This record gives structure tokens, C-alpha cells and sequence, in this order.
């Protein structure tokens, strides 16, 4: 009854009685041969334990949950390349929909059915293209006018996110960076406008900066850039990187004037893997009318009677998160949205303030206006610990949270910080468990005897 | 009675409620919820009216992987490939990828990391090859106190979309090469003939989605060289093998058109195309670490590992990186070889049958990736009431997407129709397609009018 | 249409936009109301997130690893109570056909096709009812001999496993250990004998000591047992402890004497959910006949119909691994099981000699005979090092692993160790990822200035 | 053809295999493996031949629970409970799942963090909780010079067997007061006719497991008082309240049977009986932390929470810990009130069907947990040629498990049949049982001749 053939993967083999599984996964090259498909997927799933689980990811902006049913739907999806138009209209016009829905959440003055907007995997690409957009339409005023259009620059915080490096690199364009200092913690509009001149393509104010969870103020930026285009004639615009706040203003802040609403707004971009609450592989960009997309960049194909804008950088990609994204339009509804946006910034207010009765910690806000927020060692505290916030970063790793330290950007390079964002899916009950080990790590961290190594290195 | 019945509680029937007697969407967020039945309905039902992916075979990209490939990616639905310092063993799971598929074409890198990326497609992976180009190109150039404001490149006819975009989003001028009978590939003279000291690459294409040949670009390279000699200009290859990549390296080990070659500096390929991977995938390999400039990129240290950070994309699904590896230990070089064997076969079978109908010739005799393309006789076509535009219509009243299009400048006069064989669509499914196709032509040879198309071409 | 009750916990509430995921699990009453089977499922699946997943756990010798099929027939026989034999017949006589196995495994000579043997729901319960029998056979023995029997006690390693020590107090019986030394670094049976006396009821040798990973030898034991009991007539038996060894000896060491080919071992308990590979919940004691299993200990039930006759501590039970134990000894046979424990026994084996190549590093054991091991800091190292192994098993913990550091029994206690236990499911790409981690926080650890408090500690 | 069809490769079809041809082992292991097809079907068809759990109406364990409970706890298959330095957050649900018992039962502690144990079953909680009396009285006797050797406590003759198991286990002297018609449960006079001065406790059962009755605890610790005013001996009880421990608390508050009681020092309950969660869970509760021994405990502090480390298993499983948490936060106090009205309402319905029946008498008025007796009409039994032994065989028929037996001591002349209604069995079930009873009456009486257990009453 002994089978000749069970270490080498007949159909009697045991996966961890096999030869296979004595072997080391393939470094540099192709395998010679195969395996059985139940080796094959033991050997890359088992290589994913020993990493952060991603609802406790706190890094994280990007959802790490969605129900059963949207999940259903687009693991159905996995299989549908969404740039075949032709053949998947029906998805294509469900893209124009989504598209259309989120430009009215942002209050597009459009007039015509189909919204000026297109389909990303994430708002790199988004602001991206609305980066180009704003480069194209530069350059064909500048040329029109007789002036030079070979050295633009763009205006942004030193809070920006890393995409903007990639743009300017990948483009060469030149980023021109306003620094944050504790009395402008956000971007400055009399400051970014000292950076502005003839090159400037546009300014770039950010709702749900990454670095500090703080709004950019769009409506006073529009102002300054009014009075100062009526001055110079350079009619510089705004691009809105709403990565994250794109989809946080509309339902728990309509008051607030960010959006399209404004005069120089023209274009916005936005994660719908964020807080438009699909997984991962999702942004958006919509442009304030078709007047302000470059020909030069973009067609319309005309699907079912939809017109659908065609630009982008990625050609085939997977389907499966335009039907995440309008699954979740009408699961939720404008209600809905409300309700777990609600939830996810009522619970990152309750973890802050709970941060904020901690004898080490001081918060470097009191105005929790996204689901996420930073704090700091309180100055007295820190000079005589032991410890920073990179070993309490480490602590809570041990219990399997990612809970990320780092110094802020230039002018705050001295504060070291640490960072929650609180998604879909984390809830109060996860917030305590987080909010316990804090404590419980604190009191770890304050019987050290001698300082850590990050914390001589601050001396 | 349950009073709350159509307004969507938990006895609601999903079609006996009052939002399935209610329009979907179109304009704004609906003001309200439903139950997750409900929006699953409204979501889904809209995809049942159109091509069965299984049954496009218009694109190249996959659509069936098996069914451990696809537990594994739907169990990675939620993780984000860009945290790496999160999810630090799927950065090097990519790193490896790479190393494998920068092997796969031969690379002489001696680095354990190779020098590659991760991309959604062959779009970004094209688009960073050709950045890559222009900023090696415009850093020669500063350095010789030459222009560098006006940078070019060369390319077929027979190019692929991506090229333009790369082009329009750059401002970058593409010089083209037509296509003739004579020469039904980028043609290495007339390609040198668009060179100038502007030119940033030259890009020959493994797998034209209009004809599904190859480019040559050993004679490419070796035409290059000569005219780098002479002039100085440096002139490299990124060689655009989207399909390609994942079929000569199994099929075709002896030809030479990868990093073995002196010019090849770049080489790009879809992932999920013939790298057996669903949509979401592609690479770039760079022939060595030097060739990716510094302004483009940096790396960082993984568990040991030093994984290159460069990309148009950020966030993004990381289920394709499982998928491709999945693949790479699931078939080996020998699974890869016979499933790709298996699709060539079943191309240049449905090419054989095509060549036996009365109306049709196969504008190549030769198929070396699994795709081909064929046209009406001239002599059938010019007295026939229907032309292909006509079949594909039939052939989609059974569910088949078959594309019929003209082929690019100077073919123009050319209406094509392509097939293209993917894991997934067998010997026994061709013979359905065949079948379908007979049956079409017999009905078209019933008219007693021309169609629309048919009046068109006169 | 707006949803008056979606915060509720209505149809279409949504789990994480839900009042009920703005408040904390429930600590210490029952809370007032229900809830939808989603948001509890969320409250409780979600604490469950931040611990050790159960593949990354080296401390564990228990069972994390089963293939799709044994789990699919466990999962369906969640709901069938073993103690019900009356109306589950087939697994009561499933049970006995395992119990059959088990003891020809061991080389029972008794003939009866019914092996004494008894279900367990781990080696405690089969470890207690082995030393309540040879509690019970002592009594009987000393009362018919017209001696006390009122002072029972027992004989065993200091790397007692601590079900032995609740066996000691929960009946009040003596344990006396025997110390381990670095020449005796198993049971030495000549200190065992010392330790002997006419109220001592057994000796246990241990085959896989949890502490060190080694085998006590049975043999030599059974050998000096045998004159002492011929010199003494005190007629002490052996009961073997053969939590993890029961279930590797058999397939990879078949001609080594440890079982019942001795004289003296007249029981043998075993972990079923530890080699014997099946998920939590399965142990089994079996004895070398009938005659050595009291009638005490044998009791009969009538009111779940007919007549229930069994042995054991507990009473309604998940019969799960029952089916899970029969489906292992028919899927992998003898030689899928030899194969299974070959790679993992050779895993081991593997990091044993990469740890030892380690400059920090030494191992306790040249002599890998279960899939386990320990090593220590190499003395001269260890004195001008700023970390412990308490500090390595914390680095470890921030990518997922548990890999346990701890100190060593009596006369060893101050020397602390590391184990790695290797079960199925943890392949050589496994140990590769494990090794680097090791690696990487040796440099790191490296790199400290001044010693941990666990250093500290221990000057 | 495939040469290797019968012996188990890629293309065996499990029934057309050799090994499907062969018995499973009984005596000893296989020598070599089979396909995991072949071995799922060869366990898995041994399991059919048996009665259906949810037909089980002998069984007091958990049969049903909801699919996300099931999902819940088969996610948790390979997690082992004993492991809380690795599974701390288990460790806490432990914990907080023992508070949320202990305040069911009314304790007084002030600690946050209950004395309490988890268990597999009411047996390892019994025995427990009556090791805990047995060395509480030992330490007692030591400080008082006294004797300690010859220990005993007492019990109604209506016992379940882990009592007996604890008598045997440990020699401690088990004795009974026997059950008359007059006392159908446990009469506290009598049973302090039988407490002394090495009475360790006495155990009053909330669910008598043969009659499913309550034994009434506060008359019994009223009698106590007294006596240990008396006498000085100062006997606890320990309840057993396998069933009754998640019955009285939501169906009969007022009942004072828990720590409200001054001599209750420890409570025991099947988790998995009417705690509503499947089979391996049971819990033991002490009134406070000083009646558990130290000798028998330790706590160790998990994530800051006081987990007590007592008990007699180790290594187990986790899951059914999971599943008393989600149904504690699922239903809430109003939902398990609900559930178990559901159960004792079919329960008395079936109840008062039967004694409509002209062969039956029920044993009780008062059904108080969803259970109950009845046996024949003496005068019907006399003249019938069938017993309740005849209709348990004629139901089994039918695929139902309905017990019959003997009660115990001086009611040992009484053949009785049991129903238990638990979770999951219905109304519509109910009326199932009770139209099969009646069939199976009408069928026994066109018996013309006694059966054997008729002829063996004579
Ligand atoms: C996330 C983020 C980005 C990058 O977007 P992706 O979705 O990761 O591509 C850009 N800007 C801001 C403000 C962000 O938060
Ligand atoms: C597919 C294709 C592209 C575009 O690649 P995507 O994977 O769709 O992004 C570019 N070049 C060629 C030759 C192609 O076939
Ligand atoms: C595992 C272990 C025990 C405890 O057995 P469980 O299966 O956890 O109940 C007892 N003795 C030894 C030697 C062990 O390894
Ligand atoms: C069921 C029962 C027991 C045994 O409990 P298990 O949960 O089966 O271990 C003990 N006492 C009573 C009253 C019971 O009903």
C-alpha cells in the first residue's frame, strides 16, 4: 500500500509531506517545473502571515473592510478588464454614473448629463491627470500670450503627499513647497501665493493631509488667488487633492465651500479606496466643466448612449472596484455615508481625546475634522523619558497593531509624531483594545533604566 | 401583514420592493440606503447584458486563472500593496517577481534585486520605460551642451494606444512607421530614418494587437548599433513586449530579443495578459540598475531585500503580486511552456480551419503568438453583400466578442478581423467559434443587398 | 428615502455606521438587548484580530494545521455531543477503532480486538486518569498487603509538563522531581529510584519534554525499575508521558523500546492534538491490558437510552476530532504520517543547525528527536551582550512570531532558553522567513548601547 | 484508459477505487495513504447510520445555533484557549464571558475580574467546584484538630453520573437521598439526615437531568443555617445547574437559587446545554475568591484582566468560547429570555398533548425547564402489551431518539420516557413528534401477545 510517488505531488501527497515543502520558495528564478495547486498555495499564502493584518493597519488610509455583499460582487468581478468598453458597456456606463455622482456630491456646475471626470486605481493617478490638465492648459495660455512655457511649477504644502514628488519628478516640473510652523498649520494662502508667478500652473491645497489629518483652507485660497489673478492676469488655478476629505466634506460638512462651488476650483481629486469605502484599486478625478480637460489629453466614446471621458495613464485594469463604488452609492445612500463617516470620526475624536488625558501625550490639535489625527510627547514629559514614540511604535507592533512615529515636514521636523486613522471597520470596542495596550506599553516604556537608542539620537 | 414589507425590511423580497420599481442612479447619490440584497441586485444585473469575458476574444487579457490562483487573490481583496513597511513580505514576494521575470528575459544584472517595478499593465510599465528614456536622453544631451526641449520617439504604426497616451501626456513627439505588405513589421532602415539627435528610444513591439506579429528586434538592434556608431546619438531600445514577454522566453528560447541584446536597456510586458494573471498586472525590467536614473526612483530595504520605488501608481490591489507568484511555483517554466503550447495550438488551428473557407486568407501564413488576423479574399469581398463588420455582428448574437477593424496607415484599405486564444478557451470551444462562423457566412450569402458596411467600402 | 432606524439595527443597517459600534463590548453584565447577528459577529471576530495568528505560533505544540477535507468534516460535526453513544453508535465504535490503533501503534500485546484505551480531550485528561488508575491500582495492592495507603506519591522529572502539578493538587498526592542537570539533561533513572519508596504509586518518563524537547529513556528506566522492584517488591510501574513523542516514536523511531514491549510500562497517554494531527480537543490513554485499568474506573449511564459504558474526566464532548483523527489514520496511512513527521522532525533539524551557526547562539542538544528545540546565549556572549532572549522573542513578536524565551527547570533555572516547535503546516520557507527575522533583530540588537532591564535582571 | 484508475491518482473516482472496495481499519493503522476524497467519504458514510442531532430528544446539549455563530466558531477550529500568552484577547473573553455568568447568578463579589473557571462541560466544572469543597473542608478540620480522611457529601438519587465519577475519582463518599412520589426532589430535611461532621457540601440540582425538576435550593439553605448553627459543621452547597444555570435567570429572576443564597459558595452550568452554544463549554462560578483554594489556582494577569488558572483540561479548543460571547451580545438578556421561552413553551405544549394521550400520566404539573416525564396510566400499563421501551423502538423507526428508562432509587419500578426541547426544535416540530407518537400507540395496541420488556415487568 506504500505510494511510490507521495513526496513528489501525485494525488495522494500530504502538502507538508512533500518534497516541495522542504525546499525554499524561488528567489531569483523560475522553478524548473510545477507542483501540485495546493503546494503552490500554501507557498505564497503562508509567506503573508508574519506581516500587519490589515484592520490593524493604523497606518493605513485605504479600506481594509467592506461587507459581505459588495465583496461578493466584486470577487465576482476579478475576471473583467475594464478598458474593454466595447465588450462591457454596461460597466463602462456604470463608470459614467459613478463619475457623475461624485462631481455632484462636489457640486459641478455642469450642465451636460455626463460629468468631465475619469476613473483612476488611486489618487496618484487622479492628481496626476489633474496635474497634466493644468500643465496643458498653462502652456496653451503662455504660448497664446508670446511667453515662455518651458519652466512651470506648482504650489503645494510641505505636507503634500509623496505622489506630488512623483509628478514633479516623472514630469519634471518644479514643486514649490509653503512650510508648515505651529501657527500655520495648514497651507497659508498669503504664503502660497509669495511662490506663485507666470509658471505657477496651479496651487494644490489638500483635504485630510496626511501628515497631520488638517484641511487645507480651499475657500481662503480661492479668495487670495481672486485678488491676485485679477493683478497679474497669470490666472493660476486650484486642483483639490481630496484623497481623503473628498469623500468626508460632502456628508458631514456640505457648509463648507471647498469644492466646485468655488470660482477657481477646476479640478478635484479623490481616493474612493480611502473613504469611499472600497478596497483598494480606487480614485477619482472630475474637472469643473469640459472647457477645462486639454483636448490634447483626451476623447469621449460614446457607449449606450453615455458619453464617457477617455483619459488616463493605466490602460487594462480590474473592474471589480467601479462595482464596489456604486454598490456602495446606492447600499448607503447619501444617509449612509453620513452614518459610517459619522462613526469613524466620532471614534478617532474619542481615541483623541482619550490620548489627551495621558500624562506623556499632548495633541497636536484640538479640531479633529477627519477620522485621523497626531499627536506628540508633551515637551516636559519627553526631556526626562527614557523613550519616544518609536518604541512605543514597536510595543504595540508586538500585539500586531501598525501604529506609525515620524517627524512632520519642514519648519516641524523636530516633532516627532504618532498617527491613527480610524476606517470602516475599526470600531469603539477595537479602539479600547488599541487605547489598553497604549497604557499598558506607556507603563513598559517608563520602568527603562537607560535611554533607547531613538532617544539619544534626539540628543 | 408587514407593513413595512416593499419599503425594504428584513422579510423584504429584493423584487417585490418599491426600489426594484425605481431607476439606478444616474446623476446623484440616491438620498437614502436599501438592504445589501437589494444593492447587489441593482449593481449586478446591470453586467449580465453584455460579452461573457470567457467569450471576448477581442482582449488579451486573462480571464480565467484556476481556482486556488483565484481564492488566494480573493482572500488578499483588502490589502494594499503600497504599505510595505505594513505588508513587508509581499514587497518581497514582488521583489522576487521581478528577479524572475528580469531572468526570464535574460537579464545580465549581477544584483540579487533586479532592477524592475510593478505596474498595473503594460501602460504604466511602458510609461515608465519611456520616462526612464527621456530623462537618460535629456541628462546625455544638458551634458553636451545640446537641446533637449524637443525629444522624439519611433515606433510602428502598428503601435498600441498606451504610446499615444505616452506621447499627448509628455508632449512627446512619436515619429511612426508605416506598415506595408512588404514590410508587416517595424521595418529597421525606415525606423533609423526617424532617428535624430531628439530621438529618446526605439520600440519594437513582441505581440502587435492589430496583426500579432513581432517586431524584430534582434535586426533593430543590430541596425542601431551601426547608426549609434556614426552618429553618437546613443539611441536605445524599450522593447514593448506586452504579450510577448510571457511567450518567447517558454516557446522561442533561442530568439533573440531580450536583454541579451547590446540596445535593449527596458523591457515591459503585461502580467495579465500571457503572464496568466486577471487584470491589474504588468512589469518593467531595466537591463541594469544604471539605467533607471536617480530622479525617477529610490530603494528601499525589505527583510534584506532592496525593492525599487518607482510608479505612476500608489495604493493599489496587491492580489495580483499573489497571483503572479502563485503562478510562477504552480507551473514552473515547464507549466508556463505547456499552457502556452496549448494556446498557440488552438490559435494556429482556428488559423487552419479560417485559411479551408471559401471567403477568408489569413494575412500571415506564420502565427507565433496565440492571435491572428484575416480578411475577405479581394475576389469574394468584392462581389459579396457583407463584409467582416457584418460577421461580428452575427458572431455576437451567440455571445462572442470577434473584432473586425482596418489595420493601420498605408493598410488601411485592409478590414481584419482577430482572434486571440487565451488559458481558458479550448480546442472543444473553438470548434463552437468555428461552427458559429460557418453558420454566419451562410446566412450573409443569403442577402440580396449589400449591407451598410458593404456600401460604405464602395 | 431616509432610514429612521439604520443607526438602530434595522435591515438596512449598516455594522459599522451602527449606534451599537459606538459602544464597548460587554465587560461584566449581559447586555439589556440583542443585536443583528452581523454586528456581534463583527464585536467578537474583531477582538480576536490583535494576538498571535495560530501558523506564526512556535511556542504552541498543538495542532494549527489541517487539510480542507478534515476541516470540512470536523466543521460538519460541530454540533454531535460524543458522549451520546446511544444515539451516535457509529462514532462510539469509531472512538474504540482509534483506541485500537493507538494501542497497536504502541505494541499493545493485549489480544482482545476492544483495546483498553479512553478518549481525552488532551494529554491532561489522559495523564490524570493514567495516574488515577495507578493511584487506584496502589491502593488495592497496599490494602491487600496490610499496609498504609494513605500517603500516595509519584516520581518524575523537574520538566514536568503542568498537568502533573495539578494531578499533585487536585488529589492531593505527592510529586517528586527529579532535578535536571547538564550531564543528566533527561531523567537520570538511578535519581528516579532514589526518590522511590513503598507509597510510590508510579515513575513518569516524559517523550517530548515540553521544556527542552528531549525523550526521556524509557528503556533504561523500565531496566532499573525492574531490579528495583525485585529487590524491594514495592512493584512500581511506569506510566509514559508521551505527549508529543506518542505520535513521532512509532513512524521514525520504530526500534526504539519505549511503549509497551516494556515490562513495566503499563499505561501511555499522548496528545492527539499534538502529532497525532488534529485540531484542538483530542488526547488518548491506553493501557497494556484490561487488568491494569480498575473496575472503579469503568461507569454506566442509562438515561440517554440503552446503556453507556465509558472512562473519563468529562462528559459531553465535541465529537469532531474523533472524525478527525480516523480521517488522518486513513488519508496518510503509516507512511503519510512517517512522511509528515520526517518534515517536520528534518525542519527542525534545519534551524537547529542555522542557529548554531550563529555567533550568539548555542544549542542545548546536539540530539534533534522531536520536531522541537532549544538554544541559549553561548555563556561568553551572553556576559558582554545588552540583551537577553526575552529581547529577541520581543523583536520577534513585531512580525507576528511567538517564539517563546523562558528559564529552564531546577538546577538549570538560570538558564534561559528559546524553543521552536515545528508542527505540520510550517514548511522550510517558513523557517527561512523565521531565520532572517532572527538574524535581523540580532543587528539590531546589536546595536544597543546599554542593557535591557532584562539584562539588567540578571546582573 | 488509465492504468492507475483503481489506486488512487488524479482521475480515481472514489467509488469505482479499489480502497472503496476494502473495510476501514478497525485493528490497525493503514499501511500507506489514500486520496483525501476517498478518506473524507470513508469517515464521513459511517456517520450516516445514526440519529440526526436535531431528532436527538435525549440529548440536553446544544443541536442549533445561527450560521454566523457557526461561522464564528469553525474560524476558530485551530485555536487553542490554553495558549493566552499567545491569545491574550481570548484570555479577556474568557474572563469577561465568567462576569457575565457570575452576574447572572447574582454574585456578590466586587472584583471586576470574577472568581470563575471555564470548563468543557458541567462535568469538569462539578468536579471543581467540588474539589474546592473538599479542600476547603480539609483546611477546615486541619486548623480544628479534627479528622480529614474520610470525607462524603450529599445528593438526590436523581444524580447525573459525573457525581458518581467524582465519588470514584477521588474515594470521596457519595450519599444519596433516594426520590418518592411524595418527594419528587430533593427534600432538605432528609438530606441533612444524612450531613455529619465530614460533609464537604451538599448538591441541590437546578434540572434533574432524569425527571427535570428543580431541587429547591433556598429551602435547603434554609435547613442549613440551622443546622451549621447547630452544629458548628458550617456545610456549603455547591449547585449543579447544568440546565437550570441559563433558565432560571431569564424565566424565573425572583427565584432566589444562586449566591443570593447565604450557603451557595459555587455554581456549575453546561454552557453548551441551554448557555445555547455547541458541545465543549461549560462554567463554574465561586462566590467569592476566598472560597477557591489556593492550592488548586493561580491567576495570571493577561492585558490587564484577572484570569483565574484552574481547571482539569489544558490544551482545548477556543471556539465555544466565542460562542458564548456572541450569543451574550447577539440576544442580550431579552433575547435569551426569548429563546428559552420558545423552549419551555413547546416544551409545556407537547406537555399537555401528552397527558391528553389515553396511555399516559406526566410525571409533573410544573414544567421549569424545557423537559419533562411521563410514563403509563397504571391501570392502562396493566392490561397494555407494550412499553414506553416498545414506542421508543417504534419512533426510532422514524429517525427520532426519544429515551426510555428507569428512575432512580424507590421509583425504580417506573419506566419513563424524556423530551428535551431545545433551540432549534419547533412547534411544527413538536406536532411532528406528537402525530408519530400516536401512530405508534394505534400500532402497539394491535399487538395480540406481550412484548419482551412487557413480559419482563411480570
Ligand atoms: C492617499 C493620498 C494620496 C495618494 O493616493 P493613492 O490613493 O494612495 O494613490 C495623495 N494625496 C493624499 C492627500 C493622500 O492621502
Ligand atoms: C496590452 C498592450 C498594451 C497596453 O497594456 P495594458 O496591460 O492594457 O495596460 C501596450 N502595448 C501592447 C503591445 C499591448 O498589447
Ligand atoms: C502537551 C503536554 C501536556 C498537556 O497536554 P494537553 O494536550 O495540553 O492537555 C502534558 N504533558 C506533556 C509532556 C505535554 O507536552
Ligand atoms: C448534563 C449534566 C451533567 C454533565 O454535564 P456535561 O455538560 O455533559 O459534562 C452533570 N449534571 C447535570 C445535572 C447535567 O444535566
Amino acid at each position: 500500500m506504500e505510494d511510490l510517488n507521495f513526496r513528489k505531488g501525485d494525488a495522494k501527497t500530504d502538502v507538508f509531506g512533500s518534497d516541495r515543502m522542504l525546499q525554499p520558495s524561488p528567489v531569483e528564478r523560475i522553478p524548473d517545473g510545477p507542483t501540485t495547486p495546493e503546494v503552490a498555495y500554501q507557498m505564497v499564502k503562508d509567506e503573508t502571515f508574519a506581516q500587519t493584518q490589515p484592520r490593524l493597519n493604523l497606518a493605513t488610509f485605504v479600506t481594509t473592510y467592506m461587507d459581505d455583499y459588495a465583496t461578493k460582487l466584486m470577487n465576482e468581478a476579478i475576471n473583467i478588464n475594464y478598458i474593454d468598453e466595447t465588450e462591457y458597456p454596461r460597466i463602462a456606463v456604470m463608470n459614467g454614473k459613478c463619475i457623475n455622482i461624485v462631481a455632484n456630491l462636489w457640486n459641478s456646475p455642469e450642465k451636460d448629463t455626463w460629468k468631465t471626470g475619469a476613473l483612476a486605481i488611486g489618487s496618484s493617478e487622479a492628481c496626476m491627470l489633474g496635474g497634466v490638465a493644468a500643465w496643458l492648459r498653462w502652456r496653451k495660455k503662455r504660448q497664446a500670450q508670446g511667453k515662455p512655457f518651458d519652466k512651470p511649477n506648482f504650489v503645494i504644502s510641505t505636507g503634500f503627499q509623496v505622489v506630488w514628488e512623483k509628478f514633479a519628478q516623472l514630469w519634471q516640473i518644479e514643486m514649490r513647497e509653503v512650510p508648515l510652523t505651529l501657527e500655520k498649520t495648514t497651507l497659508d494662502p498669503e504664503e502660497a501665493l509669495k511662490m506663485c508667478d507666470e509658471n505657477t500652473i496651479c496651487v494644490v491645497p489638500i483635504q485630510g493631509v496626511t501628515w497631520t489629518g488638517l484641511n487645507d483652507d480651499v475657500e481662503a485660497l480661492d479668495k487670495a488667488l481672486d485678488a491676485y489673478n485679477a493683478k497679474t492676469g497669470y490666472d493660476i488655478p486650484i486642483h483639490v487633492d481630496a484623497a481623503s476629505g473628498g469623500f468626508i466634506l460632502p456628508f458631514l460638512y456640505p457648509d463648507t465651500k471647498w469644492d466646485f462651488r468655488l470660482k477657481w476650483v477646476l479640478s478635484i481629486s479623490v481616493s474612493g479606496h480611502k473613504f469611499g469605502l472600497v478596497y483598494p484599486g480606487l480614485g477619482w478625478v472630475c474637472w469643473k466643466g469640459k472647457e477645462y480637460l486639454p483636448e490634447e489629453m483626451s476623447f469621449s466614446v460614446n457607449y449606450l448612449g453615455a458619453n464617457i471621458t477617455q483619459v488616463g495613464l493605466n490602460f487594462s485594469r480590474p473592474a471589480a472596484q467601479i462595482l464596489g463604488q456604486y454598490y456602495q452609492f446606492i447600499r448607503l445612500g447619501f444617509q449612509g455615508y453620513k452614518e459610517v463617516q459619522y462613526n469613524s470620526l466620532q471614534i478617532a475624536k474619542y481615541i483623541h481625546g482619550e490620548i489627551a488625558k495621558m500624562a506623556p501625550f499632548v495633541n497636536y490639535s484640538e479640531n479633529v475634522v477627519n477620522p485621523l489625527f497626531i499627536w506628540y510627547l508633551k515637551p516636559e514629559y519627553a526631556k526626562s523619558a527614557k523613550w519616544t514614540l518609536y518604541d512605543l511604535q514597536d510595543k504595540l507592533s508586538q500585539h500586531g497593531w501598525m501604529v506609525p512615529a515620524y517627524t512632520l515636514p519642514s519648519k516641524l521636523e523636530d516633532y516627532v509624531v504618532m498617527r491613527v486613522v480610524v476606517r470602516q471597520g475599526f470600531s469603539r470596542d477595537m479602539a479600547d483594545m488599541l487605547l489598553g495596550d497604549i497604557k499598558n506599553a506607556i507603563a513598559e516604556l517608563e520602568k527603562l533604566d537607560f535611554p533607547t537608542p531613538t532617544r539619544m539620537a534626539q540628543e
